């Protein structure tokens, strides 16, 4: 009874892991694809089942911190949200420092991606007429020749640079939609997805 | 692509299945070994699971009905709880409603737990001072010999009448562990759980 319940145990830490790295690829494609709607429904699904872990290897916290970089990213022009304790932390920001925390490689798409974050950090508080947050965000980003062209879009107020045209909102999009499928490929063997995609094409 | 997407969405569909089946199952044990917390954080994750539901056979509209049912029960003495648009019914009306929804057999467990939630409708309102609203909730569930009784004990607000004693919340709660433990038994064979515990047993 005792061993019983330990085992028991043991089974819903493994199918959590398996859930988890389901909602994680499913996230993934709806990020890929614009799906605003099913991203917001398999973010609360991928939520509870990170506060239902019952245990946590190197691997899943990759995943988790995967969930959570697309969760900020997809709220980036969206200042009201809080996601740290520090209540000053924009979404961008936040998007950041979970980039410079994930255990992967630091190829010259993870830099561009990074910078990309950093511009548009800026950009997304400028565009909004939050020009002293804009400061704020670019003291804390800065903790260059990119950095003193930064400074002086904000101290002139120029909203509507060419800068920010060039190293745009989309831009940044297009390149985090690259890493996305490179995880999606990558996740798309794990056990939940595979063993679905089986009974899917055996009834075709 | 479009025949890729389709795919894509069955497999998630399939997918979504098993995870429902699996958290039912958590949770009724859950339930059953009295782990509220592990009950609440498993019923958060049940209910992002069937707000992301691709499609419904009668089978998981059975597993939704027994997740619902059992939220209800646990939240029966929470009388601040509103689980219908009409703020009037209680938790333990809610769950009556339910159990007269389930497609399951009649047998005298059936009814015993039935006639259990009735009289503890109208007891946890009088164990609250809530005798309007005790009298309240008879007339909607009433809708004998068991029922002239019930009236006679609101009237005289007999809130530990041993009445309550007899057909009390621990005896309503005792029967319906009887009836989870046959969900578990159904449900252990599952396909997440079955996988789950075999990857488990592997490693022992
Ligand atoms: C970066 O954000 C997060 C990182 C980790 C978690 N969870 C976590 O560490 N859970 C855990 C459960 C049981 N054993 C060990 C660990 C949640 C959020
Ligand atoms: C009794 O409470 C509930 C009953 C059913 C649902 N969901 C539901 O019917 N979803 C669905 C999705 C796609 N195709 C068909 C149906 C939710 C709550
Ligand atoms: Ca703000
Ligand atoms: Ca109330």
């Amino acid at each position: 009874e005792e061993e019983d319940a330990g085992l028991v145990a043991e089974a819903e830490a493994v199918a959590a892991g398996w859930m988890l790295d389901f909602l994680c690829l499913s996230l993934c494609r709806a990020f890929r694809d614009g799906r605003s709607e099913d991203f917001r429904r398999t973010r609360n699904s991928a939520e509870a089942i990170i506060h239902g872990l019952s245990s946590l290897t190197a691997c899943q916290l990759r995943t988790i911190y995967i969930c959570q970089f697309l969760t900020r990213i997809a709220a980036g022009k969206t200042l009201d949200a809080q996601f740290e304790n520090d209540e000053r932390i924009t979404p961008l920001e936040s998007a950041l420092m979970i980039w410079g925390s994930i255990e992967k490689e630091h190829d010259k798409l993870h830099e561009e991606i990074q910078n990309l974050i950093k511009i548009q950090a800026i950009a997304v508080c400028m565009e909004n007429g939050n020009f002293k947050e804009a400061e704020e965000v670019f003291e804390r980003i800065f903790g260059m020749p990119f950095k003193s062209k930064l400074l002086m879009i904000i101290s002139q107020k120029d909203t509507f640079h060419s800068f920010f045209q060039h190293f745009s909102y989309n831009h940044m999009m297009e390149k985090i939609k690259s890493y996305v499928n490179y995880v999606l490929s990558e996740k798309s063997s794990t056990f939940l997805m595979k063993a679905a995609a089986k009974v899917v094409e055996s009834k075709r």
